[PDB]
């Protein structure tokens, strides 16, 4: 079933329009680089309504769905894929709590945000949703196949 | 709710250790709005009033003496949940009980040299702001970035 | 003289862009001593007095209108050569001609949005300090770190 | 003039050395506007076109081989004077001769491992942006902070 | 109690990844006093004695082989509660479960590449300091800033 | 030659002011290789040998007394052009005349509290490394990142 390393796990991260308008793109990317995660794909895109609706499909029909979609489509988003052992759960830990005010100092939302509706970043919630979100936001040709030299020091 | 305010003082240890700008930047980066700021050397009267809840406790004199001993950066921050959030950003009362990432967890060791005061509740914040600042020292302004801070 | 002082103002662009703490920290890390600090929204008359040398010039009204358009972090720094050193730390009048590492070089683009004012000479610093601060707003203190900053 | 654009590529050494976010942040903090950004592994045909002015010179093959040897963060920045400003931020051709504070000065040693490319002029930026990005990849947006960046 | 000491090693992964200065700075900024520091490539004998508690366990040979594989920054820090505080600063054994703001949480992924060792108790710290450092390598000094670190 | 080496000393002011990790990180981020490092309180004889070219000048004794007055972080860095590059990173002899971005420009004011020494030439580096380090204190290792640092 499984490959000898789960270090090829991938997650989807979006820096939402608030992150871009607040000048947080490089700061947040650097937190993932310094952790040892590998950047596989990255693009600045203004999402279409279809992409946003499909991204948020689990919330379709709920009262707050339209607001989520309207915000995500309102301006540029930095969409990316990170690879490494445990990356899905680790990125969620790095992001913090859903409510930024309850997020710990040191997390992205704890350091930089206040409101749930302006909470800077999305990360996939599980391996399966990460797989779905990566394929929704990126074609295979956009995924970069490379080998970080530093992995000798990242991975045993 | 987003007009809630809290009082922050960077105590004489913070000023002597060169932490004023570093700490202010943490509140700016979080999205809180700076309403008032000054460097002052608190009088004994101001320090006793600041710590009035502890009147007659054995540790009261030490708190007052330290706060009056040198310059303090006093300020007011505004935003949703700012009183409780500033306490979370500061950390535990005892720096060694405070987490990495908090102000006290990153920068301090001794409870008597714990860098910063933040109000403990909305009511004490209102009292402390009024104690330390005249109304004329409070700046009325609207951050352009609030479009991206607040939904 | 190690007691030289300069006046620094972080203008409304610096405040709106969240640069107050970042900039203060550069002065603290250099070893300069913070003597006074306040957040104030300048009146037109204060701005006209600050920019008195430019009254009559085609850019004067814009300077005054901009300075009064939001809060300003006004402060006084002390140390050897602080007037000229602060100007070096700030950069050129044009941010686009300012070197990386300077405040304007790292953070700004336009002359009219160039973040910070510092006095241009000892005599203008003395004037600007007295204009912006009453004597009782200046803090008298001795940083213990000076043992390691000054020979 | 404030709609000028430049092309920046963070080359395979920048990506392998973990410098992508750090360098992007230097452009964001300066006030330049990110118009487009992607991680791409340049094909031989793209790299040869990028370096076309050097076709036939002894060092051409090495430039193409290095640029195709790993991912590249390719991007477009907009703002007044951005072409020359980015060149100033990058530093000198030789990293060892680049000033502290510049990207090459802070992070690089060898000309052949020079971290970053920026367009050298408006006309070359126009060519490079069109080569590396389809028009559909360029995001049209208005930073609300521009009232504090531009006069 | 303020003269408690702990032993810290930045293991070969920390040195190869360029984290020596970044990590030392976190201990300096907290108020801990650097007593001893050296870059050493541990011998097999030293590494086996360092990990003696694990001798005869299946993972012992791997720990020893890794620690001896390249240079290590070994050091001694002094201050109140330094042993437990350094462990909190380090994080959990698993970097993936270490909180943001900790050294392992910010910088690492794998248990076998977890950057840093800190003594687990006062007694093991005393043993490790004496194992790695002769008494003549310990520096006796008084930080001026301790007026502000300690009450 | 990529194996050129220079001697760097972070003098007692650097250690007292908490700048050890910050400065080491600047050399690491540049791509230079740490060969040796130790915290030592220099003996009077070592300080006199370090400053021997000034013997018989009135300021020799002041230099010696300062260098012995607290711990010193002594180290050896390796890489192409490291002697001249470290001098550029340090800045000018007078900190007030050193550019922002340099170590002395960012952190110092007085020539007599100038934070750091770096060898002035390859020949003096060879002498200084041999004076401050025994050969067995030099670490032989190969950074895996060198394929991205060097062509
Ligand atoms: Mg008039
Ligand atoms: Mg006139
Ligand atoms: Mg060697």
């Amino acid at each position: 079933h499984h490959h000898h390393h789960m270090s090829n796990e991938r997650t989807f991260i979006a820096l939402k329009p608030d992150a871009v308008q607040r000048g947080l793109v490089g700061t947040i990317i650097a937190r993932f680089e310094q952790k040892g995660f590998k950047l596989v794909a990255l693009k600045l895109i203004t999402p279409s309504a279809d992409l946003a609706k499909k991204h948020y499909a689990e919330h379709d029909g709920k009262p707050f769905f339209n607001g989520l979609v309207e915000f995500l489509t309102s301006g540029p988003v930095a969409a990316m894929v990170w690879e490494g052992k445990g990356v899905v759960a680790a990125a969620r830990k790095m992001i913090g709590a859903t409510k930024p005010l309850e997020s710990a100092p040191g997390t992205i939302r704890g350091d930089f945000a206040i409101d749930v509706g302006r909470n800077i970043i999305h990360g996939s919630d599980a391996v399966e949703t990460a797989q779905r979100e990566i394929a929704l936001w990126f074609q295979d040709s956009e995924l970069n196949e490379w080998t970080p030299t530093q992995n000798k020091w990242i991975y045993e």
